[PDB]
C-alpha cells in the first residue's frame, strides 16, 4: 500500500484502542468489545 | 499540524464511523454510542 493508507490504518488502531479503553472502564462485556472494535485479545491485555 | 497527524485523523475518524454502525445495528443506547465514540448525532446521521 501507500504511505497514505499505512498512516490512516494507525489511525483506526488508536482509535479503536482508544475506544475499547472506554468501554473496559464502563464494564462492557469483553466479547462486545471485541466485537466493536474488532481488536484481538492480546491487544486489549496491552 | 503535518499531513502524517492529518491522515492519523482521518482513520480514527473513519474507524469510529464503522465502530458506531456496528453499535447501531446490534441495538446500543445511542447515548452510549456517541459517548464511547465521541461522535456527534449529526455524524451519527450521516
Amino acid at each position: 500500500m501507500t504511505i497514505a493508507e499505512r498512516l490512516r490504518q494507525e489511525g483506526e488502531q488508536s482509535k479503536a484502542l482508544h475506544i475499547a479503553k472506554i468501554m473496559l472502564e464502563s464494564g462492557v462485556p469483553l466479547a462486545d468489545i471485541m466485537r466493536f472494535t474488532g481488536l484481538s485479545e492480546e491487544e486489549l491485555a496491552a
